[PDB]
């Protein structure tokens, strides 16, 4: 099998193996900011940066799966604490979309929530223009933020939040389990065809955004991988 | 929310946390040792003591669960290393089958191979009676020891072995992901109603067996888990 | 180490992990009422429904615990405000004294006062036969409702309270830091040999009383604990 | 009674409220990194500006006090995770010692490890010169680095550390419970006469250094303090 890992306690901003796309900064003690605070419409992403082949065309086999990592959101006084951080999954010339307003869009869609990526959202503010649950949620977008499921969460400011996601090739279910800070867990899955939607080769990483008026600290603390295609 | 959860980085004997069940010894260095080297037919099992309520007759809720555990399976002079552990979930009332053969039972089936209980299997023993592949493998069991589905894999004896299963209460998924001594990692998803196959409280725990002649080392490390149900 | 830790924000009807004593209510809104208010000479008490294993016989070990919790009184009409909340640590096999008489007993002791338990008692109501100083207070009971040691405090109708209390194994210490609803905080300190005066396993709860004329709210909004022993 | 209280979520630099000296910095997250890893000798302390009147001359009575606060301790790559964390208590005009060599001093005290001043330290480095046992520790100190009790600890690069303590006037006891990122506590108490070590007024804070080639990212992110002084 090909087999792809790495784990990062902390990260800093002159390795080779991660990208930096827009206001993304380190700071010193190794975490990611993915957003500047005063800075209207912000947008930053990060991705690993070596391709991850998550299916092939020769065999038809698509890998399976695990990573975990943990966030902090914590509020700024008078601004309105949004918009969400989003782990996503998009072919390996992904951009930030040119022009792209922020906000609700995560910085990985257009105006229209539209785009080329399947991930999962910590969404804090609720865009009726994206169809949003009116409270926090964690959901499963699939090419739009026009959620394909969402499930109520609630975002606590100052907290870490643990979360470990699965995909299993054969039933090609996304599963997701995020442990709360007051110890609950909150689970969501649904099935996502990564071969239909994405194309063979793809890049995985974060990326949060804000608007004028709504803003917050968006943080990446660690992360690890392991993904395993079967060559047979 | 209704969330239990707990966390053993080792054992030791007298704690009313853990309930121990046939052949089960605490190793000096904290490890729970299943099967006894010695014993024909020999069974082993430890629960978490308390019963955890996965669902409710009066809202018709069901839990959502995150546990993760490690183990270790060594070879033994002379015995075929046979047969295997399995995390199961099983009702209150649970205790070892009657007249159990142990061998490719596992410890929580009668000798046809039926029992009451969903679990997850590390299966190293072949029994064509119940239906098992040809080499060793990850199976998920509702009810008998010939799994609703497997998975290849591959027992190394010495090396440790972390898991993490993944319960989505909404889509009823079951998820396990499975990370070998070298770094693959081996996943196996199924649909299991725990609404429909078992009653408002129940058990959770380990189980192992063996036989004449079939016998090696059965080691628990580690677990952890949590459970969230969303009350009325 | 082995570990016991638990956190109810809220509680609920038929958790397994809480066992109702006498005339204890679960409201709609998750908080618990230890007595009935139409009843003479009500008690009720609840319990962590798993036994604690305090000190370990096989070595010398007693466990350090760090337990917090917000409770509430509230008055009312026609009747004095009587008798009190008791946070215990009783035998696991604990029940409400046999023919009780409710009021200055707190729900834990007899007709003179006696009983099996170590507990910190916020007393509302001045029981001469008991030796009660004059005023509301905070009192450490070893053993008995005739308090080893009191200090002044006051007793707020409806204010939510909040208690932290450390137990340290070397030292052997109880320490109590009561907050009141202005902000003020009160203290009180006693060395207790929790090794001597109860059994290896005991259990952990709240306790509340009344009496004819004495009535009042007695709640229990949230309770978080964790006890560790060294094992090695 | 003399209340004295506030808490912090996450501090600011142009927050008067609060003494910054040494190499004391504030993240864009809200933190405070108490050291500077690029400096040789690095010491940073701060303070809380106000002075806290810890006992009266006209009644011999001293305070009782309730803090609680979270921290975060890192490696860095190339250095030794050194020195530590200290909470201390001291005079209302302390400032770091003259010619402060950072290291196994804490930013409190002298060479030989002298110093007026009465905390908790959380020491990661064992210094021999100040009789430091072998491993990483709490301690109460009073007046000198060569503290007057220790007990074994373990901290754990990245994780949030919670703490608690509880000094009660009474007893004049000091004690302290911590969270370790695992879920086990540990604790330790000590009767230390805070009228007969400090002046009438003192200033409450943290404190944290580095030696050359001894290094690590100390971080401070909350922290909430109540005391209160009866004067009758
Ligand atoms: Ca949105
Ligand atoms: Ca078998
Ligand atoms: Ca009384
Ligand atoms: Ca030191
Ligand atoms: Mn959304
Ligand atoms: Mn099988
Ligand atoms: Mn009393
Ligand atoms: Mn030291």
């Amino acid at each position: 099998a090909e087999t792809v890992s790495f784990n990062f306690n902390s990260f800093s901003e002159g390795n080779p193996a991660i990208n930096f796309q827009g206001d993304v900064t380190v700071l010193s003690n190794g975490n990611i900011q993915l957003t500047n605070l005063n800075k209207v419409n912000s947008v930053g992403r990060v991705l690993y940066a070596m391709p991850v082949r998550i299916w092939s065309s020769a065999t038809g086999n698509v890998a399976s799966f695990l990573t975990s990592f943990s966030f902090e959101m914590k509020d700024i006084k008078d601004y309105d604490p949004a918009d969400g951080i989003i782990f996503f999954i998009a072919p390996e010339d992904t951009q930030i979309p040119a022009g792209s307003i922020g906000g609700g869009t995560l910085g990985v869609s257009d105006t229209k929530g539209a785009g080329h990526f399947v991930g999962v959202e910590f969404d804090t503010y609720s865009n009726s223009e994206y169809n949003d649950p009116p409270t926090d949620h964690v959901g499963i977008d699939v090419n739009s933020v026009d959620s394909v499921k969402t499930v109520p969460w609630n975002s606590v400011s100052g907290a870490v939040v643990k979360v470990t996601v699965i995909y299993d090739s054969s039933t090609k279910t996304l599963s997701v389990a995020v442990t709360n800070d007051n110890g609950d867990i909150t689970t969501i899955a649904q099935v996502v065809d990564l071969k239909a939607k994405l194309p063979e080769r793809v890049k995985f990483g974060f990326s949060a955004s804000g608007s004028l008026g709504g803003r917050q600290i968006h943080l990446i603390r660690s992360w690890s991988f392991t993904s395993t295609l079967i060559t047979t």
